[PDB]
């Protein structure tokens, strides 16, 4: 679909047997979600932001559905505000800017 | 253009007759350029991101070219670790996302 940036993109999206929502943000070199407590192992990592860093959990080889298309890729998991889906999995799902 | 989100989707910006580097970010509600000086009046403000917030100086009606598309809105400039080109700008030069 198209979607217009009068509003925050937000989407629903499935990961670990779960709906959620989610922002199509092509500002994220990552994809990071709420705190949730998915299988399997991790690593830490710091992300950095406007304001500075958090510590987030990396988890590797994640699913995510994102409105029908499915991603698979490294999702961070931390107390971060929103959930952003970034641009590691935005190319899987064929997303692209236009103007 | 149609731009894919492989890389940073970095254009050039034309900003009180200065060209810069600015990245369009579908995630950003808000438009924030890093420290520069502007002609007019500003007024202080703070904006939140992912690590806390920043203080900035808030320009608005401000003339602004992304990518050869001119916006007149508000610019934030302040202590921004990346030119970011928010959704109150996208929106005026007909950004979408697709998929
Ligand atoms: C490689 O570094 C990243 O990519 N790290 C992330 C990031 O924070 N990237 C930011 C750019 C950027 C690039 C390098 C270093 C610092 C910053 C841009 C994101 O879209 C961010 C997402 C967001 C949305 C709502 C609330 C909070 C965070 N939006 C944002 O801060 O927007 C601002 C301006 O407008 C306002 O409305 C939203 C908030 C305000 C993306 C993944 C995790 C962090």
């Amino acid at each position: 679909p198209q979607i217009t940036l009068w509003k925050r993109p937000l989407v629903t999206i499935k990961i670990g047997g779960q709906l959620k929502e989610a922002l199509l943000d092509t500002g994220a070199d990552d994809t990071v979600l709420e705190e949730m407590n998915l299988p399997g192992r991790w690593k830490p990592k710091m992300i950095g932001g406007i304001g500075g860093f958090i510590k987030v959990r990396q988890y590797d080889q994640i699913l995510i559905e994102i409105c029908g298309h499915k991603a698979i890729g490294t999702v961070l998991v931390g107390p971060t505000p929103v959930n952003i889906i970034g641009r590691n999995l935005l190319t899987q799902i064929g997303c692209t800017l236009n103007f």
